């Protein structure tokens, strides 16, 4: 609330504008495509996202943009969130975040490229499945994205908006938690039912979403509640209990942990942190499988 007007380090965030080399456009805030001069110790160069108001913008929309840095700044570090490299805030040129650059964008879409390319393990010689996803890579994402957001629950957050299209995907199987910010899109898929009828957000109703999630990732990138109409039926049975049937690359217990999430009251849904742990036995066990390199 008002996070626009929250304190600002710029000692350890303000960036050059000049060592910035704007690209081409991402999307659109709008995002757009850049190169850093040493922005981190890593490397003196570095491919990077940066998010700037666009021209002539209400002061309304420029408080919008001052308050997501904040927020970013505030929720901190996490390998799993979106990262916040610095930002271009004094005078001189257009406020400007700029974070990490994710390589193969959102998941929902990258997904849906793989369907020809996805096997649960693959068979030696391996080169045959030659950057396919395995079970295993589906489980990780789905750990990574709990870890993330057990991590924003720990920071009191709440993402609000948790879906396959709001995770990025970077090199080395390595997703990341972010929110474009976002009608077309069918938000009210993702929501809790009692989001829906009481408009309230809670970690909890993000446990649902994060079902809804899991959903898209066994899918690969399908579209949720394939084929039904989202009217007041939908909203109706959906309290009442009804639930998507398990999707084509499931696995019994990533079923089982869906329904889990999305149990009628909030309350009987498993916390993050439960979520984190149990994730990561699956990923364990799933590993236990395939041994042909003990
Ligand atoms: C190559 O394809 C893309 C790769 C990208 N890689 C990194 C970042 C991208 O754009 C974003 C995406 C999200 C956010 C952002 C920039 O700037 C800061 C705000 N933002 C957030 O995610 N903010 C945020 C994060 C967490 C929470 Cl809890 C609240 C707000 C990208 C966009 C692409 O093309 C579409």
């Amino acid at each position: 609330e008002h996070a626009e007007r929250l304190p600002y380090d710029a000692s350890k965030w303000e960036f050059p504008r000049d060592r910035l080399k704007l690209g081409k456009p991402l999307g659109r805030g709008q995002v757009i495509e850049a190169d850093a001069f040493g922005i981190d110790k890593t490397a003196t160069c570095r491919t990077v996202a940066v998010k700037m108001l666009k021209e002539g913008a209400t002061h309304s929309e420029h408080r919008a943009l001052m308050s997501e840095l904040k927020i970013l700044i505030h929720i901190g570090h996490h390998l799993n969130v979106v990262n916040l490299l610095g930002a271009c805030t004094k005078p001189g040129g257009p406020l400007m975040v700029i974070t990490e650059f994710c390589k193969f964008g959102n998941l929902s879409t990258y997904l849906r490229s793989k369907r020809n390319e996805f096997v649960p393990y693959k068979v030696a010689p391996e080169d045959l499945y030659k950057d396919f996803l395995t079970l295993e890579h589906l489980i990780c994402y789905s750990f990574q994205v709990a870890k993330g957001m057990e991590f924003l629950a720990s920071r009191k957050c709440i993402h609000r908006d948790l879906a396959a299209r709001n995770i990025l995907l970077s090199e080395k199987n390595v997703v990341k938690i972010c929110d474009f910010g976002l009608d077309a899109r069918l938000p009210l898929k993702w929501m809790a039912p009692e989001t829906i009828f009481d408009r309230v957000y809670t970690i909890q109703s993000d446990v649902w979403s994060f079902g809804v999630l899991l959903w898209e990732i066994f899918s690969l990138g399908a579209s949720p509640y394939p084929g039904v109409k989202i009217d007041e039926e939908f909203c109706r049975r959906l309290k009442e209990g009804t639930r998507m049937r398990a999707p084509d690359y499931t696995t019994p217990e990533m079923y089982q942990t869906m329904l889990d999430c999305w149990h009628g009251e909030p309350s009987q849904r498993p916390t993050f942190s439960e979520l984190v742990e149990h994730l990561g036995n699956l990923l364990q066990a799933n590993a236990q499988q395939d041994r042909h390199h003990h």
